[PDB]
């Protein structure tokens, strides 16, 4: 019965084990307040045919986030939420670096919200529930991590905010960290802030994560525990690992000191060394697994790279530890695209569109959806496209892709605090990658950043991201870093070969968005201080950059742009503009695609993307509040048409069965409003003579009339 | 050209065959009174890549059975409706039992309603034309199967009854009998019926079904189809099943005889004897298929298990056949829950959550979407989930398990007799387990009984689940049943090598829910009133248990349970509130979780989870819609309110933020016909004696005035 | 399959009607030009169910053989046939699928 509570400042966790799902290799619950979420991890026993961490976290949303209750076609969900995606990205990033190399088991970790109070946030929950989880299960660890959140209100820290404070904090910063304070998961967005704010909130957030780590050692050292032993670890064996250094460090060591190769071809040339070094090992070693060839010469590869980034300062190309490839912007691609943005550094080149909508566009119909989706603060989201083609490759291009969702939410996290409080049109920024090359979230942010400059949106100080990696040398006995160096503006094999990954977007003078991923089992706060550094400075290239592009936001939006208009209907024609149940509008709304909508019983807000457009429907709106269905008629001309129908107003005469009826009126039979038409001889059937004269919009009919044959 | 027709009392069926789908293996069309559903099944000629039976059946359907048509995914029943996934689940426990053993084929059984009238339900004709299709192609079989419906109206069993007779009836019964008068799948929901009343259903279905099964087989003899010999049958060898039995015997009676052992240690006790025995047969005969090795050792396994179960009377850790294992129950999980049960069954532990909601909830967006599942005349409805750590297994969480749906809509039937008629709210019974051992159902389902009696909820005769095992040593020579055994209250390895499975629930005196699948080829009936009365039995100690716990239902919920207020919004400023469009509205919903409803031009229905979330609300509109959200009061009270902002022509005032922000007129607010209020010291903050009028559609709000104060 | 049907009835449907139309077709045995049987089978389907039309629509289906000369890629003699059967279209080098009027 493994129970123990922490006191963080105001807030108390009660961090609890066994009395639920003891099956389960590790089941933890963590109660905070009056809520409770409860974590449990699984790990088989057969090693995994795949020869890589097949770990798996999943986040189950539940009801209480708002007091709704969610329904999909599930009834409670299908796919996801952003939010579910982005706590599962979370834990993820924050738990898997700390398991031991070589460990390849399939490893599947669930979270599930027992209870919702409103209260206090779930997902910073969430982690240090798997944490328990996994310390106190038999599957090898190194951990216990320990996770809080830091908001900042009115010049103060406040630890593990609730969300009335989170409305109306300017920072949330997410940091997990890992025994004798070592930074493994960062996940800041701030409006705007000072990075003198952002040192000190992550002082405090890895000082209270000491506690938390200090409290969970409590108990796991309590309870007791004995960890599993693998069956067996995949790591390379030491014997193979020497004999490939010995057979490709110079190949390797020569391939990457010339400065002239883009990815592709650098990655053909140690793809030519790996096969024929692959093929001598197995020469050499004709007993031992393929892959564990292939893993020795990976390990290889990358101790080889690490120590001539280390010991020469040039990384692949020429380029310093604090230096960026040539960057190129360009504006204005396209006239009928509302603001085109072509953003290529180096090698990644990516484009960003922005096109405005409705602000009803923005809300789904049913009210569960839209509860479930949320609704953005300011009316503006992005969305973010890594096609697989943008790297040479062939894969499925629907489906979730949770990468591109991450990235995604990245890079709006970073562009947010830029939106004008409000705007007629909700912003759709849209951004896909091209030439993939790493980075690239970064540079949608800043692609995306341009294209709303250019498309006229009134902002403040345009965005600008950066990457930032790091190399180490760190002893083999105490894994303290011996050495270390920062990289500015990282390639894909930088970040591959590299330990870490800092992305960090900001403007000329604060840091919006952070999300520092990182591969090593934690780091001093002293190399992400660096880091910020090194960063701050690459952002401020960057803009210097842009700005030299282009700077202010144009006048006004383009002549294409959007337009919001009145239309008055008077309530007797009110019903027949608007159809049974609306259906005439909904048909309209599908016609042309602008947006109608009703203010009153008399004004209609009507929006229209295109200016031609609007001018179309508001053309369609006259003419239905006009008359209309009129076919094959002219002034004056005999028309054989057969009489398909009887009504007191008119006949539905059809020329032929394929031909819309048209209303021959009794208002224009011998100029006399009757209800019987036959009294002119309108006999259905009859091949009478029809000849058309007007119209009458007001009184919605038509002036067809047989009298001139008869 | 096949064609039968089979009279049941009033109804008759024609079964027909040689006219469509001649292609398939085995087409047949059942046609009764005017509806006609045409069923085809194939099976390949290959053995399957798995070790197992894999069929798979499919019911497809057309929404004209209300009338309307099925537009889910495309425009037909693509998306495969919870009432589809029952039928199928029906069709399969109804079929499969019927297969020879070891035919490991693909085989595929798809059923279509080529026309459907609304008055007679297609399911039982689906499952009389499956076992007809099955019957008359060359698939290898043991049928043929007949399946009835029996319903009790005012003391009358009706067979096959139609639609206004399943809204009248007391009872809903179906019954898959087998020749010579053999049970083969059972599933029955009645409303809170006596026991002899179901035991003179059961005979009646039975005997019914003899009729159909006589028609059928007149027919298979007038075509005389010839079965296929199957290219290989995969039972094991008799002989390699006489080594393993002769060599674990001793070991596997060993583990089994002992009366200390959860599921884990049980299994790996098992396992590691598995280990041993099939080194063995490897050594002993290193010529057959591995395959075939571990269905011999499961053979001897299930053979042992079930000698010393009929043997000893004693089936594990020390239970006879009729004690069941002990039951634990706790109430009042958690404060912020509307209503929390966990019920913990010997190893078994389940967790049941209720909330309620608004009863706009159980209605989607559009109609046909919404028509595809029915609407749940009271108004309730059960979520049921098994997650993979429940039984220390990796799966993926969503995609709409068949075994999950099917065990919810069991528990939903159980416990529908007892909700009450009406209730101002939704009710949400959400059951997960956690601990996983097998009757899993019965206890979601008395979990669920446990938190409706928790919540407060008014119902009756809290409802107890029980399930029931059967083992019997048949003789092969007749295929006869010698001896006997019922099991109360299995375990999962009891069913595992049970001969079938019985869920029984019900309250202190009736049955409400009743499935019984049998993995036998048919069952007398004796066999069934045998469990009827022992799953009588351990319902009334079970209850006897349960009521200890809890009884007689709070008087009224927690208060965090929702609540439902009134609003008064005139016109004028009712369009604005509303918004373009309801847009506003909207914009709150997702933002708050409050329902709001438009009762007419005038009044408004608010439904909030919990207080606190009205007074979000509130709040929130109190911000938001540029005035203050309402509450309804007594008319007439003269009150003081605070300013919020001061006009030149009056002010924006309103008392607390549950009343809206009231424009006031100089008339109305300065009869001193001052400019500027502020003379008479209004300013932000200060309170100003106001009448409350009441709402009148002239402001659009409520009518707050001074005509003499001030 | 169903856009072609489609598209081949779309011609004979009359501007107006009180109600929408849904022509549902379903296979049941298939040796080739399917798709032309069940827009034919959907035009009696209509033809019967009272709505008017102009002219009832048939759909057939045209293959083609041909003894090409891979040493210039050049058509030498060719046959034509109507009413294509499976194994016809399977081993054959074109498919035509085309429906109309009288």
């Amino acid at each position: 019965m493994g129970a123990v509570a922490v006191d963080l400042g105001n807030r108390k966790l009660e961090i609890s084990s066994g009395k639920l799902a003891r099956f389960a290799d590790g089941s933890a619950v963590v109660q905070s307040g009056d809520t409770a979420v409860m974590v449990t991890a699984v790990s088989k026993t057969k090693p995994s045919p795949s020869q890589f961490m097949p770990l798996v976290v999943d986040y189950r949303q539940k009801a209480a986030a708002a007091g709704r209750i969610p329904t999909n076609y599930l009834r409670r969900e299908v796919g996801t939420s952003d939010k579910e995606i982005l706590t599962s990205r979370i834990i993820d990033r924050s738990i898997r670096p700390l398991f031991p190399a070589g460990y390849f088991y399939d490893t599947q970790v669930l979270c599930n919200l027992l209870a919702v109070d409103g209260v206090n946030e779930p997902d910073v929950l969430a982690i240090n529930g798997a944490s328990v989880a996994l310390s106190l299960s038999d599957i090898p660890w190194n951990g216990p991590v320990g996770a809080v959140r830091i908001g900042i209100i009115d010049g103060e820290y406040v630890v593990n905010p609730t969300r009335k404070e989170m409305s109306s904090s300017t920072l949330n910063l997410v940091v997990a960290g890992a025994p004798k304070s070592q930074i493994v998961m960062l996940e800041a967005s701030a409006e705007n802030i000072l990075q003198q704010d952002f040192c000190h909130a992550i002082k405090v957030g890895v000082k209270y994560t000491q506690q938390i780590i200090q409290g969970i050692q409590q108990l796991v050292k309590e309870t007791g525990v004995t960890k599993r032993t693998p069956q067996k670890l995949f790591t390379p064996s030491p014997e193979i690992v020497k004999y490939t250094h010995k057979l490709a460090m110079e190949r390797l060591y020569a391939v990457f000191t010339d400065y002239e190769h883009d990815k592709v071809s650098r990655d053909e040339a140690v793809n030519k060394i790996r096969l024929d070094t692959e093929e001598q090992l197995k020469e050499k070693f004709p007993e031992a697994d393929p892959y564990e060839i292939i893993e020795s010469f990976n390990v290889v590869a990358k101790e080889v790279f690490r120590s001539i980034v280390l010991n020469e300062y040039k990384r692949c190309d020429g380029r310093d530890l604090t230096s960026l490839r040539n960057v190129s912007c360009e504006v204005d691609m396209f006239k009928t695209l509302h603001g085109s943005a072509l953003f290529q550094r180096g090698q990644t080149q990516v484009l960003c569109t922005v096109t405005f909508d409705s602000l009803e566009s923005g809300i789904k119909s049913d009210q569960v959806i839209t509860a479930i989706n949320g609704i953005k603060d300011k009316n503006f989201m992005l969305h973010y496209e890594f096609p697989p083609y943008a790297t040479n490759e062939i894969g499925k291009v629907t489906g979730l892709n949770r990468r591109e969702l991450g990235h995604g939410a990245l890079a709006e996290k970073a562009l947010y605090p830029v939106i004008p409080r409000d705007f007629p049109f909700t912003i759709r920024v849209t951004s896909e990658v091209l030439e993939s090359n790493g980075s690239s979230s970064m540079a949608s942010a800043c692609g995306g950043s341009l294209a709303l400059m250019d498309s006229g949106v009134p902002i403040s100080s345009a965005v600008a991201g950066v990457a930032i990696g790091l190399v180490t040398k760190t002893d083999p006995e105490k894994g303290e870093i011996e050495d270390y160096r920062l990289l500015t503006d990282i390639l894909g094999i930088e970040d591959y070969n590299g330990d870490m990954d800092f992305k960090i977007a900001g403007t000329n003078k604060g840091i919006t968005a952070l999300q520092a991923d990182i591969k090593l089992p934690g780091i001093p706060i002293k190399i992400v201080m660096e880091a910020i550094q090194q960063a701050s400075v690459a952002k401020k290239e960057i803009l210097q950059i842009m700005n030299k592009t282009i700077s202010k936001p144009r006048a006004s939006r383009k002549e294409n742009g959007p337009v919001v208009e009145t239309v008055q209907v008077p309530l007797s024609k009110r019903a027949k503009f608007v159809g049974p149940g609306g259906y005439n509008l909904k048909k309209l709304q599908a016609e042309t695609g602008v947006t109608i909508s009703q203010v009153d019983e008399e004004t209609f807000s009507v929006f229209a993307p295109t200016p031609s457009a609007m001018h179309e429907a508001r053309d369609f709106i006259t003419e239905i509040c006009k008359d209309d269905q009129e076919q094959q008629l002219e002034f004056g001309a005999v028309y054989t048409a057969t009489i398909t129908e009887i009504r007191d107003t008119g006949v539905m005469v059809k020329l032929y069965p394929n031909m819309t009826a048209v209303l021959l009126h009794n208002t224009q039979l011998d100029q006399r409003k009757i209800k019987h038409p036959t009294a002119l001889g309108l006999e259905v059937g009859q091949e009478i003579q029809v000849k058309y004269f007007g119209r009458d919009p007001a009184d919605g009919r038509m002036r067809l009339s047989r009298k001139v044959l008869q």
